This record gives C-alpha cells, structure tokens and sequence, in this order.
DNA sequence: GTCGG
DNA sequence: GCTGATGCGC
DNA sequence: CCGACGGCGCATCAGC
C-alpha cells in the first residue's frame, strides 16, 4: 500500500512523543516535517542517506531510518511504548481539551484510562468535558456524502438568518477530500470589515435553534468551536465543525488559511519569512528591515498571494498532503 | 531535530 | 480594566 | 545557555 509507509508512521509516532510526552515542540515539528516530506517522495527510500538529501532530514533521523530499514523496528519506540506512562499522557492528549501539560498532570494523578477519566469528570473544565463525552464520535472520519448534507443545512440556515452572510465550507472538503475529519464554516458579512465593528452568535443560535449544533466547546466574537449532528433518517455520529467570521475585505487570505493543509500553511508562512513577508488570515505584509510587518499589501485573489512569494499557484486539492504506493 | 548564519 | 504568559487547538 | 522554527482565537491566570 503505502511507499515508505513504515518510516513515516515510525516518524509520525516519535513526532506525537515529543509533543505530548517531552513537551517539545520543535522537534515535534522536525519528526513531522520529516515524515511529510519521505511520505512526499516518489521513491523507495534505500538508506537514511538516501533520506538525508531530503530536506528535514538529518543525521539522527536518518540513523533511525538506517536501524529500521535493518530491524524493522526502533528500540527507541519499543522502550516507550512498553512506558505506560508515556502511552496514558499520549492517549489522554487524544481527548479534545487535554493538551500535553493536563495529560501528564492527570496521569500523576492516577488518571489513566477512559474508565478512570469519566470518573473523574469534575476535574475537567468544559471543553474537556465535551470531548470526552463525543470521544467516540469524533475518532470517526466524514464521508464527503455526509459532508453535503451538512453544507446544505450550514448554507439554508444562514441565508434564512440574513442573506447578506456568505458562507464557505473550507477545509479538507475544499480540497476535494472524499472524507474529512471537521467540517471548517468560513464566514463573511459586509457589516464586518477590518474596519468595523452579534454577527456570529446569530448564526450559532440559528445552528442550535434547528437543533444541528448540539454544543460548544469554545465561542468569540469571530472563531467558534463545537460539535454538530445531521438530522436522523432513523443516529448519526456528533462532528467537530469549526465557524470562522472572517473581514469580508480580507477574504482571500482567510480561505487561504481556512483552505490548509496545517502543513501547507505553515510551509506558505515559512517560505514568505525566507522572501521577505509575513502571512495570516487577514493580511501579507513585508518585514521591515528589522523584522516587523509593514503595511498590508493589496490582494484581490488567492493567487497575488502566492505570487507575492514567488510562488506558482496551486489549487486547493494539490494542497493536501499525499502519499504514494508500491506494487 | 534541522537548518543557517 | 490593561497587558502578557501559558495551554489548547486549527 | 547558537537560535529561530507560522501565526493567532479563545480560556485562564498573573501582575499592574
Ligand atoms: N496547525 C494548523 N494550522 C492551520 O493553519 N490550520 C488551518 C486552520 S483551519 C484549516 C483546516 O483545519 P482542520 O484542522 O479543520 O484540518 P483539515 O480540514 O485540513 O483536516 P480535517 O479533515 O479537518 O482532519 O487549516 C490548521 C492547523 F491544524
Ligand atoms: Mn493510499
Ligand atoms: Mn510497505
Ligand atoms: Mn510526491
Ligand atoms: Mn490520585
Ligand atoms: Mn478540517
Ligand atoms: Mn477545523
Ligand atoms: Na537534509
Ligand atoms: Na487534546
Ligand atoms: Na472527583
Ligand atoms: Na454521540
């Protein structure tokens, strides 16, 4: 099935450890870089030298790739999986809500199971106690069948709200996925400007008075976090869906953003820091010669962006990541 | 952990 | 109130 | 203790 797919899970597995047991960010960073970019080539990987002239790939990865390509496995990785408490703080962490610091926290306390976790519930805020209670559900991925019915309640209910909002299902879904994992709600009304001043609440409570938001994890003014449920024939699982209020004038860098990949983007933002600019949802300044962002640049498309970073366009489904096969 | 400066 | 970290997530 | 690594909304606490 998956060319080079050993490695990858292996890096993918050492970059989750890092995250959520050492708490280290940026070599979380490197493993998943690392594992993007293997995943990426069109070859069989032969050795970690091989591997080395890969961009992200280093000395010590390249070692490890050497002793899995020769074992078929990494001590590294069999020492701590065999560390239950490395895989109760790595398993704990899948719960939305419980990052690294409150996983390892909860597992010194003897917290270490789904059943030890419900039993525990009071020592969960609510974001915690919301994803605990859809564990199950949002495990599930979302055929892309699922995720039009979705989009067509979304849009009926928004237009029905005021016909002025505009709403863009982004994502993994604008990328053409035949399965997401969230539904990603990208949002415009003309009132909301970047110079402007219950835009959002509106549409949550016209979501929830039809009864397809079921709850929240977190709300503001423009970002909103919850869970959603098509409509039974006669149940179908809960959803993650994320609703984005963006300024209707900064749409393009907002779908950009909203668009992904996680790792697209942030390899877009890295490779502008490189030319000279700095990107985010709303804007693409330059960086003054002394790293702080200038005035925005004017953008009228998804493309001036790239283009400011001398960058070919790509569309959104050459934006996901991918892999390739072997025989 | 990798890169680069 | 404001600012500024830290934790968490996308 | 070579240093930067993407960038920010929401929740919370700390220090003013
Ligand atoms: N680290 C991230 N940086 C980002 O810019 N993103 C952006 C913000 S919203 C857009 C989609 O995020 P999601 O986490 O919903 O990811 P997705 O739709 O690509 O994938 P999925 O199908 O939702 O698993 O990507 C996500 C990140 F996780
Ligand atoms: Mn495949
Ligand atoms: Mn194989
Ligand atoms: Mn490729
Ligand atoms: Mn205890
Ligand atoms: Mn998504
Ligand atoms: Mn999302
Ligand atoms: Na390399
Ligand atoms: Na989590
Ligand atoms: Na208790
Ligand atoms: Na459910």
């Amino acid at each position: 099935e998956t060319l080079n797919g050993g490695i990858t899970d292996m890096l993918t597995e050492l970059a989750n450890f890092e995250k959520n047991v050492s708490q280290a960010i940026h070599k979380y960073n490197a493993y998943r870089k690392a594992a993007s970019v293997i995943a990426k080539y069109p070859h069989k990987i032969k050795s970690g030298a091989e591997a080395k002239k890969l961009p992200g790939v280093g000395t010590k990865i390249a070692e490890k790739i050497d002793e899995f390509l020769a074992t078929g496995k990494l001590r590294k990785l069999e020492k701590i999986r065999q560390d239950d408490t490395s895989s109760s703080i790595n398993f704990l962490t899948r719960v939305s809500g419980i990052g690294p610091s409150a996983a390892r926290k909860f597992v010194d306390e003897g917290i270490k199971t789904l059943e030890d976790l419900r039993k525990n519930e009071d020592k969960l805020n609510h974001h915690q106690r919301i994803g605990l209670k859809y564990f199950g559900d949002f495990e599930k991925r979302i055929p892309r069948e699922e995720m039009l019915q979705m989009q067509d309640i979304v849009l009926n209910e928004v237009k029905k709200v005021d016909s002025e909002y505009i709403a863009t299902v982004c994502g993994s879904f604008r990328r053409g996925a035949e399965s997401s994992g969230d539904m990603d709600v990208l949002l415009t009304h003309p009132s909301f400007t970047s110079e402007s001043t219950k835009l959002l609440h509106q549409v949550v409570e016209q979501l929830q008075k039809v009864h397809f938001i079921t709850d929240t994890l977190s709300k503001g003014e423009t970002k909103f976090m919850g869970v959603c449920q098509l409509p039974s024939k006669n149940e179908y699982p809960h959803r993650r869906i994320d609703i984005r209020l963006i300024p209707k004038d900064q749409y393009y860098c907002g779908v950009l953003y909203f668009t992904g990949s996680d790792i697209f983007n942030k390899n877009m933002r890295a490779h502008a820091l490189e030319k000279g600019f700095t990107i985010n949802e709303y804007t693409i300044r330059p960086l003054g010669v002394t790293g702080v962002a200038g005035e925005p640049l004017p953008v009228d498309s998804e493309k001036d962006i790239f283009d400011y970073i001398q960058w070919k366009y790509r569309e959104p489904k050459d934006r996901s990541e991918h892999h390739h096969h072997h025989h």
